[PDB]
């Protein structure tokens, strides 16, 4: 759980919305996408491998 | 939506697990977050401005 | 089912693999299969 | 100049990288780089997927 640089690609308008999310509660980028990361994450492992014959 | 990079920065376990879920769905790390972003971003957005009185 | 395999690149062309992954929001292992299917035919033949 | 890179393969097409490798007495990583450099072009040329500017 000690920090990891990773850089990642996003929409202009995808990043502009985060970035407003992040300024709006004082936050950091990196704290408002792993916010999102916890509340996704239970959909998104659940999901089977799309391209998979079992998933 | 022109594409733009940015770095973030992960505990180690919630880097780990975004690759994990890449990997399974052959796809790349920028795309799982996308994917997190848009099942987070209402929660998120509804959520007051902690900091701020009228939030 | 998947296996993992470390190889070596030079670094012009693993960026350029990257690139690659990245424009069609893909893994880099997915881009590197792609083009193993395209090349098979043309690697089999070419002389031992 | 080199870099090492983990990647996926299923066991089948792995299998056949490895027995193509032997049967010129190359490495994994040449017979992968030489497929890239084999494949570059129609990859490049195909459009972004899930882009509509492509």
């Amino acid at each position: 759980t000690d920090k990891r640089k990773q850089s990642l690609y996003f929409p202009e308008e995808m990043l502009k919305e985060i970035q407003e999310e992040a300024t709006r509660q004082d936050r950091s980028l990196s704290w408002v996408v792993q916010q999102a990361w916890k509340i996704a994450r239970e959909r998104i492992k659940s999901f089977p491998a799309v391209n998979d014959v079992t998933g």
